[PDB]
């Protein structure tokens, strides 16, 4: 298990737009198209972020490459991001994945906000930090996957993952 497997399997993989769980139309391994609610927008976004008259359709490696870029884009986003950096910092590399992980879903901004739970993990509480992410709109609105990553920040293996 890696990072990007990982994220493959919370985010799945669609070659058509698609929306996410706050509605945002999205495409390939999650990858978020913009925000605007509109549709044309998206496909408009869609042709410049793939360089080709697509038809709101891409192609594996097309998703593969996106994926890449926004891998890269949440680690920049942990690894720059003022209140993140100090606990990745402090995190063994499977918890390091996991946050991650939730950068990627939904931004550094939102990740910072989980003040506590950023803060046992910091202090290695993992099972106050479980409980704390637990008490979330985003374990409410994608149970399933933050299960598995609240089980990753609790056991710091990969249990969660790696029967998938």
């Amino acid at each position: 298990m890696n990072i990007f497997e990982m994220l493959r399997i919370d985010e799945g993989l669609r070659l058509k737009i698609y929306k996410d769980t706050e509605g945002y139309y999205t495409i390939g391994i999650g990858h978020l198209l913009t925000k605007s609610p509109s549709l044309n927008a998206a496909k408009s976004e869609l042709d410049k972020a793939i360089g080709r008259n697509t038809n709101g359709v891409i192609t594996k490696d097309e998703a593969e490459k996106l994926f890449n870029q926004d891998v890269d884009a949440a680690v920049r986003a942990v690894l720059r991001n003022a209140k993140l950096k100090p606990v990745y910092d402090s995190l063994d590399a499977v918890r390091r994945a996991a946050l991650i992980n939730m950068v990627f879903q939904m931004g550094e901004t939102g990740v910072a906000g989980f003040t506590n739970s950023i803060r046992y993990l910091q202090q290695k509480r993992w099972d106050e930090a479980a409980v704390n992410f637990a008490k979330s709109r985003w374990y409410n609105q994608t149970p399933n996957r933050a299960k598995r990553i609240i089980t990753v920040f609790r056991t710091g293996t990969w249990d969660a993952y790696k029967n998938l």
